[PDB]
């Protein structure tokens, strides 16, 4: 059991001890800022560069509110999967939970399953979580 990151500053990048494993649950607890921009992202990536992001989870308070899910490989973005629902709210606290499964990530927001994202690259290669944009973080916890 890895220790939680408590009140990490954004932008944040942090090691996932042992990498993503089938059954690992990562919790991101925080607050979407009220008036500090219109997007944030949680990135599950290989190392610290961010050129290789297995899963980019990117809520955008733009064009009615939607969430982009995508993968970056060797610096190139793939085809976006957009969920045209926004489960977050500017100025409001959230609990965001990611469950790593064999074929996909399951993402719950505030106790409710929000989206799944099927793996495009091997998940075992992911050892870093990064968070950027319009968000303040209280904690990131593991397992
Ligand atoms: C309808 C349609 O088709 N529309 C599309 C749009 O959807 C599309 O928009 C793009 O869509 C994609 C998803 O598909 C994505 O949302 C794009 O957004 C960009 O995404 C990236 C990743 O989240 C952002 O770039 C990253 O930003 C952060 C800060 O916010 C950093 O700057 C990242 O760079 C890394 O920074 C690290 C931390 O500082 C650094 O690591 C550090 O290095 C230090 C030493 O130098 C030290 O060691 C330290 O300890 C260490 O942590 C990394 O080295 C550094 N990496 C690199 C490569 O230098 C950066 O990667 C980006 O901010 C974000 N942009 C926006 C606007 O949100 C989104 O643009 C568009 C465009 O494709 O096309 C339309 O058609």
């Amino acid at each position: 059991s890895q220790a939680p990151y408590l009140s990490p500053a954004v932008p944040f990048s942090g090691t996932i001890q042992g990498g993503l494993q089938d059954g690992l649950q990562i919790t991101v607890n925080g607050t979407v800022l009220s008036s500090s921009g219109t997007r944030f992202a949680v990135n599950f990536q290989t190392g610290f560069s961010g050129n290789d992001i297995a899963f980019h989870f990117n809520p955008r308070f733009e064009d009615g509110g939607y969430v982009v899910c995508n993968t970056r490989q060797n610096g190139s973005w793939g085809p976006e999967e957009r969920k045209t629902h926004m489960p977050f709210q500017k100025g409001m606290p959230f609990d965001l939970c990611f469950l790593v499964q064999s074929s996909d990530f399951k993402v719950m927001v505030n106790g409710i399953l929000f989206v799944q994202y099927f793996h495009r690259v091997p998940f075992h290669r992911v050892d870093t979580i990064s968070v950027n944009g319009s968000v303040q973080l209280s904690y990131i916890s593991f397992q």
